[PDB]
């Protein structure tokens, strides 16, 4: 239309629009004050308003990508403050909105974002909910300038769902806080699940990403045609592809773009879209992001006929070797929404390299004639660590899940810093309580969502501050390797234990005190230092400690002086624990 404004303004409806101009400018003025973003939005408003009776008016016609960086260039202090960003000003348009993007800054020096009381928010929303619940909008998109704009929002939402629900409850702390911890690991897994998308295209290329691709987007419409899927997964890689370069205006439309001809074409794709399609632009591509997966035809044969037993296996394979692949991966993938993607890709690179080798050999047929025997194993790998790791977790509660978890880590990769270990197992301890949850369908895509986050923050980590061989070249690995890399990891024999320090294990009157988390936090770490200083210490041995520990701990809370307690008490435990282990 003649009026980009006036017509996003239409379809976005005046509140979005301002939340959505909001987060924009707070992503690249991430240093100027909420007042002054406030007064953008209303500038911006006001004008968007007046194409909007007068698609005719003053600068109506022109890009929201100009108007965007007039705008940007209209700030008094964008030198002083933004230095380099200023120069973007001084460029003719296409190449200022490439300028723009080039400048935002990925990890602004602001203080961390503190979690107030709760009486503090409720009263804060109670009295004020917009600037309440902008403010904490600025604040988090200032310090998360390349978090999808419209994601954001579908986060604010959800925290105003929560403190509307809580702030007029019974125990306000007991609902509240439960859901903002829900929501902050959330918004944290959705963050580095955008960045790790973007990178594995980086780093593995465009057919990596499109392979990738055809299995989820198979499994999610098993009803939909090669050609149809195929369809997708190339438009679906254009737009990662552009999100990716990071124009927000630029993503959101191929975004949009890609749901309505999903949306249009449902009948060819899925019987599950009905819904999603109904919804307002805004939402519509994130629903069908998250759709559930469509039931599988039913009459569905096997793959032997097409894909083994054919004579023109090697014919049609080597006139499109991607394609013929490609058809591969769908059918597995169709029939099997209980794998994780991952797997199905090591099923099609095994099919792959079966090919190549027996496609070039005296008798191809007789060759390949048993490749399917060769998925039995790559598939019964991960489903018997699933039962092995949910079985344990029945036993042991969450906590004393992590626990397991944590000696054994610690005896594999030992050199790792305690806190890195401590986290990680903790964090590997609930992806055991949330996916241990679902019945053995679900199971597998469950792990490998959560493990994807888990495994990455870990590697993340651990690249800025190196410390294991192994560790890194698991990290560095292929994203299809790379679970299994990590779960081939064995004790470190290499390993020289640490030496005895005394205040590691000693221990104060104020863990009666802590909360349940880092009381919790405390024990786990001196349960590290425990492994990390009597590393071929035994699991009877070890647990006799704990036992003992416990005790401890439980007589030193009880006594009516605790801290004296803690004191004798506690050297009696450390001497009869460095003794009980040879
Ligand atoms: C997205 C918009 C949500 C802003 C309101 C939430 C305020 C909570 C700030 C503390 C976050 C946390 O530490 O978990
Ligand atoms: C002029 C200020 C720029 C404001 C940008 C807000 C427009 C974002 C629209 C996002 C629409 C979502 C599309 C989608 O993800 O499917
Ligand atoms: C982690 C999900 C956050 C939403 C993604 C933000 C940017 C979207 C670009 C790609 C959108 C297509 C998503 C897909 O269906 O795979
Ligand atoms: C923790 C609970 C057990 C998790 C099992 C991990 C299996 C991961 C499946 C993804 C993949 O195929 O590598
Ligand atoms: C240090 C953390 C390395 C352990 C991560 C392993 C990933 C979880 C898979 C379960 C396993 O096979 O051990
Ligand atoms: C050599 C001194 C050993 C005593 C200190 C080690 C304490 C280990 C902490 C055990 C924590 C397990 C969790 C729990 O007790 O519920």
């Amino acid at each position: 239309h003649k009026s980009e404004v006036a017509h996003r303004f239409k379809d976005l409806g005046e509140e979005n629009f301002k939340a959505l101009v909001l987060i924009a400018f707070a992503q690249y003025l991430q240093q100027c004050p909420f007042e002054d973003h406030v007064k953008l939005v209303n500038e911006v408003t006001e004008f968007a308003k007046t194409c909007v009776a007068d698609e005719s008016a003053e600068n109506c016609d022109k890009s929201l990508h100009t108007l965007f960086g007039d705008k940007l260039c209209t700030v008094a202090t964008l030198r002083e403050t933004y230095g380099e960003m200023a120069d973007c000003c001084a460029k003719q348009e296409p190449e200022r909105n490439e300028c723009f993007l080039q400048h935002k800054d990925d990890n602004p020096n602001l203080p961390r974002l503190v979690r107030p009381e709760v009486d503090v928010m409720c009263t804060a929303f109670h009295d004020n909910e917009e600037t309440f619940l902008k403010k904490y909008l600025y604040e988090i998109a200032r310090r998360h300038p390349y978090f999808y704009a419209p994601e954001l929002l579908f986060f604010a939402k959800r925290y105003k769902a929560a403190f509307t629900e809580c702030c007029q409850a019974a125990d306000k702390a007991a609902c509240l806080l439960p859901k903002l911890d829900e929501l902050r690991d959330e918004g944290k897994a959705s963050s580095a699940k955008q960045r790790l998308k973007c990178a594995s295209l980086q780093k593995f290329g465009e057919r990596a990403f499109k392979a990738w691709a055809v299995a989820r987007l198979s499994q999610r419409f098993p009803k939909a045609e090669f050609a149809e899927v195929s369809k997708l997964v190339t438009d679906l890689t254009k737009v990662h592809t552009e999100c990716c370069h990071g124009d927000l205006l630029e993503c959101a439309d191929d975004r949009a773009d890609l749901a309505k001809y999903i949306c249009e074409n449902q009948d060819s794709i899925s019987s599950k879209l009905k819904e999603c399609c109904e919804k307002p632009l805004l939402e519509k591509s994130h629903c069908i992001a998250e759709v559930e997966n469509d039931e599988m035809p039913a009459d569905l044969p096997s793959l032997a006929a097409d894909f083994v037993e054919s004579k023109d296996v090697c014919k049609n394979y080597a006139e499109a070797k991607d394609v013929f692949l490609g058809m591969f991966l769908y059918e597995y993938a169709r029939r099997h929404p209980d794998y994780s993607v991952v797997l199905l890709l090591r099923l099609a690179k095994t099919y792959e390299t079966t090919l190549e080798k027996c496609c070039a050999a005296a008798d191809p047929h007789e060759c390949y004639a048993k490749v399917f025997d060769e998925f039995k194993p790559l598939v019964e790998e991960p489903q018997n660590l699933i039962k092995q790791n949910c079985e344990l977790f029945e036993q042991l509660g969450e906590y004393k899940f992590q626990n397991a978890l944590l000696v054994r880590y610690t005896k594999k990769v030992p050199q790792v810093s305690t806190p890195t270990l401590v986290e990680v197992s903790r964090n590997l301890g609930k992806v055991g309580s949330k996916c241990c949850k679902h019945p053995e369908a679900k199971r597998m895509p469950c792990a490998e969502d959560y493990l994807s986050v888990v495994l990455n923050q870990l590697c993340v980590l651990h690249e800025k501050t190196p410390v294991s061989d192994r560790v890194t070249k698991c990290c560095t690995e292929s994203l299809v390797n790379r679970r299994p890399c990590f779960s081939a990891l064995e004790v470190d024999e290499t390993y020289v234990p640490k030496e005895f320090n005394a205040e590691t294990f000693t221990f104060h009157a104020d863990i009666c005190t802590l909360s349940e988390k880092e009381r919790q936090i405390k024990k786990q770490t001196a349960l590290v230092e425990l492994v990390k200083h009597k590393p071929k210490a035994t699991k009877e041995q070890l647990k006799a400690v704990m036992d003992d520990f416990a005790a401890f701990v439980e007589k030193c809370c009880k006594a009516d002086d605790k801290e004296t307690c803690f004191a004798e008490e506690g050297k009696k435990l450390v001497a009869a624990s460095q003794a009980a282990l040879g």
